[PDB]
């Protein structure tokens, strides 16, 4: 509708220097003329325009840190999701306000162009969101650190809905280029595969091997307004060209050549699987490509730090962990152990002992999960064909480690079974995550019950023989894209009470609680939300049509489609609200519209079952004529990173509501947090700190604690007890057996029916009759608007300790050993020396 | 060692915007700077520098185009075989000099950053240079020509020699980046395979296809200084994102993601068969897909013409061959005769009659060979698995020419049966040539003879048919990249006395027969060539080591290894010189170096084995020591363009040895005429032409003339006549068949005397005669110093009639109906309208 807020400055001699670089990038760069580029070609014009203001600070960021040489931070992850680079990089550049004037006078709408960036979807969900909140917060606060990963063809598939079922597509997210990597295939490196070990003389060496090479191609990450440029370096694989094609004496010409699209095939696509895990070739291939790529980068690196000059010489790596840290970002890049083990005991020629101790003090794990299908056992038969040295590393590792064990605990046989590397088993399997905790200096959780419930249930064991190793550190978002550039009005509102440097300390916007009372506040963001309300309720109807009322509570739940996550608790909640007013058409509701997106794995049959029950109640409610507007449920599309920062500001509730003691922390919950929603949830990951933080007055929690659901399960979960006692869920249980959602084909829910009855694992009636409460509680709450938004004031106002940049300055000091900091590196100016 | 000449002017202004440019891209195109940057980002600095000066040019040549709508000329190939693309894209744009100050001025050579660029190695051999040679010819002579084919990511293999034998490895030419393509990724177009064709009330329609789309890079063809910048525009296969994918009940996501790496294989390479015919899937599969999306960018450019709009309008594609031209090169694309039916019939819906006179008055076929194994006669089975529609087309084209036939020759059916484009036969098979000569306007041989021969003897019941068609143009090469970059010296030299006009007017040349009894012209002419022989006997010492002395006759046959084109009847020639000094030590003979280069198709065991004799002859010679320097053979590992222009301006002797009736044409033999070497060949193909142009005395013509080569097979050929007749030849095939040339196993060459002894298909003993004899005078004459520079002189003042200028004014004249031109473009300069 209109803006100017304080995106920056648009000062004279920029926005003309930018129009010129417009321009120029258009004829020169897109070989295009102004009465034939579409919006796509401005698009990348404005892209490369902005792209060359980060790249003197991205060069003289990287030469600095080589004089100064600090100790890195390498973040390992096999997911990092960014979403789109254009307006976070004018936002930590200062440029948003300059381009958008550079651009109106030219006569074109930044947010046409803005819209046309595809999302880069190398992510799942959340560990992969956080890796890319990571790198922001590592930026901003000056870290010399790299994030590395594999540079996926093709990333999160695109959901369609197809007649209400989920369709999935290929993103070919580089169909038109990428206008912010940049490729080095100088700096490729081989990665060696299968093989044999032999043993001569002195040591053993990987023969045989098969090689695939790594590609690199850079990404700049600008920190906030501090002239750091750090790097995100994601690896391609690239066939070699004498093995893949020589090796003769007949097998086609032609043949070998398609061939090489087979090792190339380590890249192709980000592995699709939220909170499970898949034993398949292919995956344990890209997690020792990344490794071995990465890790060579690092020894490069320190064998130059100034040691190759002198510092001490004699090869003293010694100093290794006083330089480097490596982050494994959960047991994906677990391999970073035996393969740092393997070079420095195979290649560089030091005793296993020194090597070891090498290796644990620069590595580190964050766990991000307890539910035990997504815990990696790799079998063994799969290990000794593809890493034959690595198993014998992990087997000697194993070995040496259960010997402090039952040093430690004499006697005690079940520990040692329990604590061992190696799963007998039918299939014997290793056990990636106890790797992690043998060969890692420090481990941590996600949130403060997730941290404690490692303790005590999960690796308690570890903690008894390491207590010092286990650690906490919870999660935060970034306050740049996750306030600053979803939500500029509200971002305008606080900055004109308490100015702008709660954007890189978010804790200042504890100040705000002394405007809960102030009427011109109270009025101001509750103007931003309705005017968010509006903007997402025209998106809808454009970019999907559906149309959807914007004077009700937008009740959104939006995260991927897990069974823990419980979309059918919500459905139980939304079908209860559709009969209340079928039996009592007259009464006033306040009208909500229920906003349920997310993405189900491929074959994950229970999610794709609750995506087609999710639009089976849609298709009801939708079009049933006494509830009138009151209420619409809509599925949201394709949810990714992009979408996630048009709806979480238009949202009023946020559902958070996993079992307890299942959800690590969620991210999703904090977002929602800064942006004004309020959040009803259960006491699960960081929902309980976020309370906490609130108060619990301020949050609508509901349901069974951990304590209850453990009792629940010594006694023994019976569904049929809350069937029998409940008649609103009987109701819907009988609904759903005789085909009310499903006409046509009446039997077509009884696998949900049958599995919340007999198996459900996650407890979905247990907590029906407090969350059906609880929610009468919050519309109760919406109808008296300003109350609601004093609510919202007093969770805004205590969001701060929800930022990466918290996370972040406490992994710096507490496991990797630097110190952050906010000085502004100097000025990107130019000097060509 | 020193040069200056008229590689234009190095003007003031210019060599400092150029420093600007090339320190700009290093910084924000190629992000390294000065002290870490190698001589590759310093190539590409360059590299992007020159490729701006060419996109004003080709933006404003494109849009004149549009607006005067001319008849455009398409050549279709699936061939072009470019070279490296930054001297002659300097060379056309004068910018030679400037840029050799700046860089110089800069502190960097040229020449190192010129070696650095890899050769767009798409094609073969004769055939794609010539399609290359065309497009810089069709430039500057300012037609409005396209050229299209596949953008093959591995062009032809790179040879190794490795111990005596080839060893085939991929041409990953892209590995770096190629900085002149531009993607066009907007102007993705499908192309249908596979299918059905239901018959419905109106018409037929190709039904259940499988979907590949084409995606296209342009690269910019500048001519030589008339700022016309036309277009190959080169089309990439790319999986659809939804058939390949979508496509459900079960058949695992991550697999459907890897296949689609299986639809964009049919760009993966180019098919590396010189003179041979492989019927392959993968084959027919490039020919439809280039034939396919070219045509919809034809009908697209023809709709709008200015028809999209009037001129007449009621879609009379009346006017459709008076505004496209499109040349077939070769059978490859010949599908563009049934697509062009198809769309106009189909689609389109006119009548069949309606739409054949449009065809074949906008088709052309150039054949290029008389190799009865190099025609395509793709069996039957494979058309109807794959192009339904299409084989359907052809058996009703195929109905209605023997229609005209039998009305033209009543009762003569044999010839109904020579005629047919269906083979009948075991494998029933589609003669393409026979399908190009019925749905083409106009039919051409490469060369006086090989026109000749086609309408006497292979389609000459198709010139009694239709006499009118048959046309000839002889081949050229063009003198910009052939003469004025691979040899300076030269240029220069004939640039002072006659000027710089020749380089557009090579017949020019002509002026200088003045100058050869100028003793001034004479030992330039002679400087130019020792300078040439020693910078090139560097280049060998260097890059591949082996020390050659510039002192003699380079003797170099530098081809693509095929029985014909007899490589052998060479090497018999070498192991005679060989063992006439081993029987007289003490002769002076003069003594040469004499280099044979090329590459053999991978599985075509004879050229594998002759490149074994080749380097089993030199490891006894170059090793004998009462030899000395005398005698060397040197086998050019890699030949391809860059290496021709490096070899071909050092020769002094050109081998053009083929059996008389067997080369269709030859360019090589062209090169290397306007070059100062002399030839020694048989009166084959255009060697014949060039003999007439200089006169036979100036040229060393020996051998069997085709009238012989007939007589001899009427008599039958029997090679032991040759044997019991001719002693020095008794001894060399015994010296083969007893290890003499292969010691450590002594049966090694027997396949090679089987062969030459039992089978020899292309005569060799036969010329063998007359051809030592012919050696031997050219011997006499090179130790007559003044007398070869004479000789030479008449050759370069005659080879103006091979410039691929007036073989395209020929075309465009006689075959396409277009004027060339040489009125350059007005001046590249700015306006943004
Ligand atoms: O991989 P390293 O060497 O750390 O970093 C690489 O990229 C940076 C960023 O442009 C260069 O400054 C550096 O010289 C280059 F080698
Ligand atoms: O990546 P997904 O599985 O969405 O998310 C996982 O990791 C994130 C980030 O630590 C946690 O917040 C979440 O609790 C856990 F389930
Ligand atoms: O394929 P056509 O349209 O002929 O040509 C295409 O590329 C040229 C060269 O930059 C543009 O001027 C033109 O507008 C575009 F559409
Ligand atoms: O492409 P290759 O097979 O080398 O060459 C073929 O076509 C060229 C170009 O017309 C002819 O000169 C040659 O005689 C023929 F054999
Ligand atoms: C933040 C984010 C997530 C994480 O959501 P949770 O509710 O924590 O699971 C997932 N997807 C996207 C697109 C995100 O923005
Ligand atoms: C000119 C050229 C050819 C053609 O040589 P001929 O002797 O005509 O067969 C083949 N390869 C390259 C690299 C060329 O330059």
């Amino acid at each position: 509708r209109k803006q100017i807020s304080v995106r920056g400055l648009a000062g004279v001699e920029n926005v003309t220097e930018l129009k010129k670089n417009f321009n120029r990038h258009l004829h020169f760069t897109l070989v295009k003329d102004r009465n034939v580029a579409t919006p796509r070609d401005y698009y990348f014009a404005l892209a490369h325009t902005v792209r060359d203001h980060l790249v003197g600070r991205w060069i003289r960021t990287q030469q600095h840190y080589y004089e100064k040489d600090p100790k890195r931070i390498y973040y390992l992850s096999l997911e990092f999701y960014m979403g789109r680079t254009l307006q976070n990089t004018m936002v930590n550049l200062a440029l948003e306000n300059a381009c958008d004037e550079a651009t109106y006078q030219l006569g074109l709408d930044m947010e046409e162009l803005e819209e046309i960036e595809e999302d880069a979807g190398l992510g799942n969900g959340g560990l992969g969101r956080l890796a890319a909140c990571f790198l922001d917060s590592m930026a901003t606060l000056g870290l010399a650190a790299y994030g590395y990963g594999i540079r996926y063809e093709f990333g999160i598939f695109n959901q369609k809905i197809c007649g209400g079922w989920q369709m999935e597509e290929a993103d070919d997210w580089l169909r038109y280029g990428n206008p912010w990597e940049k490729a080095r295939p100088e700096f490729t490196l081989p990665v060696h595969f299968y093989g044999r070990v032999e043993h001569t003389s002195q040591g053993a060496k990987w023969v045989d091997t098969q090689v695939v090479l790594a590609m690199p191609y850079d990404t700049p990450v600008p920190g906030y307004r501090n002239n750091v440029v750090n790097t995100m370096r994601l690896w391609s694989a690239k066939a070699p060209n004498d093995f893949n094609l020589k090796d003769f004496n007949v097998g086609g010409y032609i043949q070998a050549v398609l061939d090489r699209n087979l090792a190339e095939n380590i890249s192709r696509v980000l592995y699709p699987n939220d909170n499970f895990f898949e034993g398949k070739e292919l995956r344990l291939k890209q997690e020792y490509f990344v490794v071995a790529a990465t890790l060579q980068d690092i020894i490069r690196r320190f064998k130059s730090s100034k040691f190759g000059c002198r510092d001490p010489v004699r090869t003293n790596f010694d100093a290794f962990p006083d330089k480097v840290a490596i982050q494994l970002n959960d047991t994906h890049p677990s391999l970073a152990i035996p393969e740092l083990m393997r070079v420095l005991v195979d290649l560089e020629r030091l005793d296993w002992d020194k090597a070891w101790e090498v290796t644990v003090k620069t590595c580190a794990y964050t766990n991000h999960t307890v539910i035990p299908e997504a815990l990696e056992r790799w079998p063994v038969h799969l290990l000794e064909t593809l890493l034959p040295r690595h198993l014998q590393i992990i087997y000697e590792i194993n070995q040496r480690f259960l010997n402090r064990v039952a040093a430690a605990f004499p006697g005690d046989v079940d520990r040692l079974r329990r604590m061992s590397l190696v799963e007998e088993g039918a299939v014997k399997r290793i056990n990636m995550a106890h790797l992690c905790i043998a060969g890692s200096h420090a481990v941590n959780g996600v949130a403060r019950i997730h941290s404690e419930i490692l303790k005590k249930t999960i690796f308690k064991d570890f903690y008894e023989l390491e207590p010092h190793k286990f650690q906490n550190k919870t999660n935060g978002i970034t306050p740049r894209r996750w306030l600053v550039l979803c939500n500029p009005g509200l971002a305008e509102i606080i900055a004109e009470r308490i100015g702008e440097e709660y954007i890189s300390d978010l804790d200042q916007l504890r100040k705000l609680l002394s405007y809960v009372d102030d009427e011109a506040f109270i009025r101001d963001v509750a103007k931003v939300k309705q005017e968010n309300k509006l903007k997402f309720a025209a998106y809808l109807e454009r970019e999907y049509k559906v149309h959807i009322n914007p004077n009700s509570l937008f009740d959104v739940q939006v995260k991927r489609i897990h069974e823990y996550k419980r979309q059918l608790l919500n459905c139980l909640h939304v079908i209860t609200l559709y009969n209340r007013i079928k039996k009592e058409p007259n009464k006033f509701v306040v009208p909500r519209t229920v906003m349920i997106g997310g993405k189900a794995a491929p074959g994950y049959h229970m999610a794709k079952m609750i995506i087609k029950l999710i639009t089976a109640i849609g298709d009801v409610v939708n079009h049933d004529p006494v509830v009138g507007d009151r209420l619409r449920v809509i599925f949201l599309e394709n949810y990714r990173v992009s979408l996630a920062e048009k709806v979480i500001p238009a949202a009023d509730l946020s559902e958070q509501i996993s079992t307890a003691g299942t959800e690590a922390s969620g991210t999703g919950n904090m977002k929602f947090m800064l942006n004004g929603a309020l959040t009803i949830g259960t006491m699960d990951g960081a929902n309980v700190e976020m309370a906490e933080e609130a108060g619990e007055e301020n949050f609508f929690i509901f349901g069974m604690r951990v304590e209850d659901v453990d009792r629940l399960d010594q006694r023994g979960y019976n569904a049929q007890e809350y069937y029998d006692r409940i008649p609103e869920l009987r109701q819907i249980i009988e609904q759903l057996s005789s085909g009310f959602f499903s006409p046509k084909q009446p039997d077509l829910f009884k696998d949900i029916v049958n599995m919340l009855m007999h198996h459900d694992r996650f407890k979905v009636f247990a907590d029906y009759e407090e969350y059906v409460k609880c929610q009468e509680r919050v519309s109760a709450l919406y109808k008296n608007p300003r109350e609601w938004t004093r609510m919202v004031i007093r969770n805004i106002a205590t969001s701060g300790k929800f930022s990466s940049d918290r996370t972040i300055a406490q992994y710096a000091r507490e496991i990797w050993g630097v110190e952050p900091s906010r000085q502004r590196l100097p000025a990107p100016d130019e000097k060509i020396p």
